[PDB]
RNA sequence: ACUGAAACUGUAGUAGAACCAAUCGGGGUCGUCAAUA
């Protein structure tokens, strides 16, 4: 198939991982409102990623001690515009199926999240 | 069409009486961290 869209490249946040995954915006879509509680949650969320590290990052690990042959991921490293949901900023979406509608419960930076 | 003279603003009087630098706090202890394949 023939697609279009945006990488969502993190890093090598794992030792198992191998790929990155890109958005297939080509092809079925859906819209919904952006709340300001996933605003807020995001923020808390990406603070919680980049402050928990912020020691190991500043004294220059590369990547976490606990993660063998493995780097930062994205949103730990990333500034504080991380941290604040702009226009296009690419996530991941936890989604469920209720009352015929898809409502959104939490935005992620990645597939098994924090 | 003759400058008055002479005279300590001084004497007595404790910036002091009362007031707590003090109240609370085991030098203690477990699972997290990373995200894909």
């Amino acid at each position: 198939e023939q697609f279009e869209g945006f990488v969502y490249k993190t890093n090598k946040n794992i030792g198992n991982k191998h790929d990155e995954r890109v958005f297939i915006i080509d092809r079925e879509s859906i819209e919904i409102p952006l709340s300001r509680d996933l605003r807020r949650k995001w923020r808390e969320l990406i603070t919680s990623y980049q402050e928990i590290h912020k020691k190991e990052v500043d004294r220059g690990d590369t990547g976490p001690s606990a993660v063998n042959g493995a780097v930062w991921s994205r949103q730990i490293i990333a500034d504080e515009s991380e941290r604040n949901l702009s226009d296009g900023t690419l996530c991941y979406a936890h989604v469920k199926k209720e009352d015929g509608q898809y409502k959104i419960l939490n935005l992620y930076p990645v597939m098994i999240t924090r």
